[PDB]
């Protein structure tokens, strides 16, 4: 029964200066191949810019956070998670014995697989090795990074991990059946952040997303700006309402660090013009509805971070979108948990098309 001690950006068992202080002491940057660091701040937001060797060549990461030390601690451990995720032999099955995974798109039976376990059966199963690594260049399509997450303890990422899948699974959601999604009205705290960020760009709108998971919420944040490359978006999910906001408006300051940077990301043909943008986008633009964020019910309350593990997943399971798995990614060496969630109904459409998941007739109105 371990306390969840901090649940501003996420859920965790530390600290964020605690956090710092071990990711320095373990020398983890270094380790992973960062070469070189930049501090941006994007109107209140520090953002963390990080640039990473492999043998896989040479990568932007990027971390942000409320405060100067989670922005720190969230691109030291971006980097970490991702160097995790780089295709290892030691954890490669080819004639695997059990249960296997072969997802839809699959015309031919894979060839290479990793051991994980089903969350709700906790019965081993095999996953593709397309399914758990990145960069991986064998198989029929892209290799991404939905669903990777990094933490202190396993647990924290499970959590992040399975959230973020909820998150792309919404967001996909509204892409496919282009969804106009409700603006969502916030008070306090996060409204001062989100005019605070507004005052960097032309306007930033809040939108309540539909979600396939009950007590799971899925916030997304537009921008409107002058210029067309910082008209982006950002996504946040969480039991708690406010934790969804914040990750989406942290998000879009990440998103215009990177813009103002030229830096291309998949993490974050013929020059478009912004009000052609809002014509392509017009279901982002224009919101069927208003929520509250008061009226949103507290279903999950943030206790002990096993038991919040344990009602996330529950709840996922009990959404029709398959099985919840989870990959083991922790390198030898660094003693980092890292882990790799796949929910295998989960519709990852908005990555690549040909991963619609389990997707209905009509969408969920
Ligand atoms: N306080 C903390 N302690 C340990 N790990 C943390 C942490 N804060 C963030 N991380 C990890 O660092 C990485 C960066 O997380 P962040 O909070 O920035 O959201 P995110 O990066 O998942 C959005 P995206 O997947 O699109 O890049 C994740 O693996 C996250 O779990
Ligand atoms: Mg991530």
């Amino acid at each position: 029964m371990t306390d969840i001690v901090y649940d501003v950006e996420g859920f965790r068992a530390f600290l964020p200066k605690e956090t710092l202080r071990w990711i320095r002491h373990r020398e983890l940057e270094r380790k992973v191949g960062v070469v070189e660091k930049f501090s941006d701040r994007v109107g209140p937001i520090p953002v963390e810019i990080r640039r990473r060797r492999s043998q896989y060549g040479e990568f932007y990461h990027a971390g942000k956070g409320t405060t100067r030390i989670q922005a720190r601690v969230s691109a030291a451990m971006e980097c970490v998670e991702r160097a995790a995720a780089e295709p290892r032999e030691e954890i490669i099955e080819r004639g695997p014995e059990g249960d296997k995974w072969t997802p839809a798109w699959y015309r031919t039976e894979p060839r290479e697989w990793v051991e994980g376990v089903d969350l709700t059966t906790r019965e081993p199963v095999y996953v593709p090795a397309n399914e758990v690594f990145h960069p991986w260049l064998g198989d029929a399509l892209p290799s991404h990074t939905n669903g990777l997450s990094a933490g202190r303890l396993r647990e924290e990422a499970v959590i992040q991990g399975l959230l973020e899948v909820v998150e792309r699974d919404s967001w996909s959601i509204v892409e496919y059946f282009r969804i106009h999604p409700p603006e969502l009205e916030v008070h306090g705290e996060l409204e001062e952040l989100r005019r605070s960020l507004e005052r960097e760009v032309g306007r930033v709108e809040l939108r309540l997303l539909p979600s396939r998971v009950e007590g799971v919420y899925v916030v997304g944040a537009v921008t409107e700006a002058e210029r067309v490359e910082e008209m982006v978006m950002g996504f946040g999910a969480s039991p708690d309402p406010e934790m969804a906001v914040l990750r989406a408006l942290l998000e879009v300051a990440q998103g215009l660090s990177m813009a103002r940077r030229g830096i291309e990301s998949p993490v974050r043909p013929g020059k478009l013009t912004p009000e052609r943008l809002k014509r392509l986008n017009r279901h982002w633009f224009e919101p069927e509805g208003t929520v509250e964020i008061d009226d949103l019910d507290r279903v999950i309350t943030t206790g002990s971070l096993e038991k919040l593990t344990e009602e996330l997943v529950e709840r996922v399971a009990e959404a029709g979108l398959g099985k919840v798995i989870e990959v083991d990614l922790t390198l030898e060496n660094l003693d980092v948990p890292v882990v790799r969630v796949r929910v295998t109904g989960a519709s990852e459409y908005v990555i690549d098309e040909a991963r619609v998941g389990n997707m209905p007739e009509k969408p969920p109105g």
